[PDB]
């Protein structure tokens, strides 16, 4: 397992765009393309994103581009974050990509904010950062995956995946 499958588990893929857990517009394997109501500032969004006319629709390939692009963009807003940065370096390969999965989903402000938590992970208080992160809007909006992505935290293996 790694940081592309796990992501793929737990965003799913879908080549026409669709309206997220929070009603965004989205694309692919969890590509916000706006926050707008508007289909039609999405539609835009998405040529814009892709380089060409979709109406609405692109293919496998587009989607693993997009995926590429935005683990990236991830991993390198972690890096570049004061709070965030510091947490990665701490952690074992595992964990690191249960924050650059935090951090896919909610952005890297987002995360920045859960300053207990990080406080916990770095220090490797597992079983207590685990109990912190699970009082939130995001644990409580979408349980299942927060479970996982927590799960992972806790213990450091690939289980709740697996
Ligand atoms: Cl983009
Ligand atoms: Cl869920």
């Amino acid at each position: 397992m790694n940081i592309f499958e796990m992501l793929r588990i737990d965003e799913g893929l879908r080549l026409k765009i669709y309206k997220d857990t929070e009603g965004y517009y989205t694309i692919g394997i969890g590509h916000l393309l706006t926050k707008s109501p508007s289909l039609n500032a999405a539609k835009v969004e998405l040529d814009k994103a892709i380089g060409r006319n979709t109406n609405g629709v692109i293919t496998k390939d587009e989607a693993e581009k997009l995926f590429n692009q935005d683990v990236d963009a991830a991993v390198r807003g972690i890096l570049r974050n004061a709070k965030l940065k510091p947490v990665y370096d701490s952690l074992d390969a595992v964990r690191r990509a249960a924050l650059i999965n935090m951090v896919f989903q909610m952005g890297e402000t987002g995360v920045a904010g859960f300053t207990n938590s990080l406080r916990m992970l770095q220090q490797k208080r597992w079983d207590e950062a685990a109990v912190n992160l699970a009082k939130s809007r995001w644990y409580n909006q979408t349980p299942n995956r927060a479970k996982r992505v927590i799960t992972t935290f806790r213990t450091g293996t690939w289980d709740a995946y697996k």
